[PDB]
């Protein structure tokens, strides 16, 4: 009865205020605007990955969307079994499948920009360390730390980045504990790249500011400024590393619907497509800080500066 897009995620939550929420929102917009339909399913454990993709393929969906590095192995296999079914992989790469499109993001380039903002706010308070909390480090996740460190060092090579890994994208309690550990050490800015877990990092920052501690958090995926309002007016969110997975999902769903699915291609959504970067409006960033950030953004887009894909501590 309708062209249908089906989303399979490893997360039990599409309202994570971040990544899964952006993907579902993009699929939802495509459906609403094109008189089509959509649905999703959660694959909590990997024993569910293959059967979940298979069921959708068995219903002859217009497009099957798989989110994240965890589902890659299952997509690689399943796409070969259903050569006529179109699949879209977000946040990972699949090769040798003419029925699969891989959407990847230049998140190292966008993270460079919030690294500049972080280093400037830290210097403002005489701090020589900033924090970074990441959900997991598999797949393309290391790009966030690589770019964040690069942006911080571009401002002041002496500022250290202190890293904490949660090893989960769905545990806010853990996010809060790791944020408390970093803030208790004297850090005043933390960039969180942790999906649902990250909501706990934002909560901890809100609680600290409420009681007079001059701390900040940088959000991810969505513009999380409102998520950080703690006293009715002010927000603890300095800025956010926005990642338009919604645009990717919506646009590729439309290509599938129209017959122009770019099967077998990896499409990079980067800083020049405005697919990653910071929000257009930033109440907590001064015009001077904004100028510095846009200056760097221009050099990255022109390739005058190339942002690494792995941080110093992860390189030989
Ligand atoms: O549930 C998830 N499954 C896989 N990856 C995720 C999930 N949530 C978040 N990310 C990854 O972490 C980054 C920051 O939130 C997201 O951009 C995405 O790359």
């Amino acid at each position: 009865g309708d062209f249908v897009v089906g989303m399979v995620t490893d997360s039990g939550d599409i309202d994570d205020k971040s990544f899964n929420q952006q993907v579902w929102e993009g699929i939802s917009r495509f459906a609403q605007e094109n008189n089509a339909k959509c649905k999703y399913v959660t694959a909590s454990t990997d024993a569910e990955y293959v059967p979940s993709l298979s069921a959708f393929a068995d219903e002859n969906m217009g497009l099957v969307v798989a989110c994240g590095s965890f589902l890659v192995e299952a997509v690689i296999e399943t796409s070969a079994r259903f050569p006529k079914q179109k699949f879209l992989v977000i946040d990972a790469v699949v090769q040798d499948r003419d029925n699969v499109v891989s959407a990847v993001f230049g998140q190292n380039e966008g993270s460079f920009l919030v690294g500049v903002a972080a280093a400037l706010k830290a210097k403002e308070a005489g701090k020589s360390a900033v924090g970074f909390i990441v959900g997991m480090e598999l797949g393309m996740m290391p790009l966030f730390e690589a770019g964040f460190e690069a942006g911080v060092k571009a401002v002041d090579p002496d500022i250290q980045v202190v890293v904490e890994v949660a090893n989960t994208f769905s545990d806010p309690q853990k996010g809060q504990a790791l944020a408390a550990k970093l803030y208790d050490s004297g850090v005043n800015v933390i960039f969180q790249v942790a999906g649902g877990t990250g909501n706990g990092v934002i909560k901890e920052a809100r609680d600290r500011r409420l009681n007079g501690q001059d701390v900040w958090v940088i959000g991810v995926d969505r513009d999380q400024y409102m998520d950080g309002v703690y006293d009715g007016s002010k927000s603890v969110v300095l800025t956010s590393m926005v990642k338009r997975a919604d645009v990717a999902a919506e646009r590729i769903s439309k290509m599938a619907y129209d017959g122009s699915f770019p099967g077998g291609q990896s499409i990079m959504f980067g800083l020049e497509d405005k697919a990653v970067g910071i929000p257009e409006e930033n109440p907590n960033l001064s015009s001077a800080v904004m100028e510095k950030i846009r200056s760097f953004e221009e050099k990255i887009v022109s390739k005058e500066i190339v942002v690494p894909v792995r941080s110093a501590r992860m390189m030989n």
